[PDB]
């Protein structure tokens, strides 16, 4: 990970959702985002989703489901 950030444009990308449904999450409060703005102005300006707090967020939300659901699905491997 050479950058903890990127455009929303590129994290749309990422996802396969459209530019605007993206921004409707930012505004909705979806996602982890830094704002990238001149500084002689107040309200913005670039979004930027902040990768580590993405992936952390991922991390406790699929650890802090019930073993039951999140290892279940190993059994139609063989496990």
């Amino acid at each position: 990970l050479m950058t903890d950030a990127i455009p929303y444009q590129e994290f749309a990308k990422l996802i396969g959702k459209s530019t605007g449904a993206v921004r409707r999450m930012i505004d909705k409060g979806k996602l982890p985002v830094i704002d990238m703005t001149d500084p002689q102005s107040a309200s913005a300006g670039e979004y930027w989703v902040y990768l580590p707090a993405w992936n952390n967020g991922l991390k406790l939300a699929y650890e802090s489901r019930p073993k039951e659901i999140r290892d279940g699905w190993l059994m139609w491997l063989g496990l």
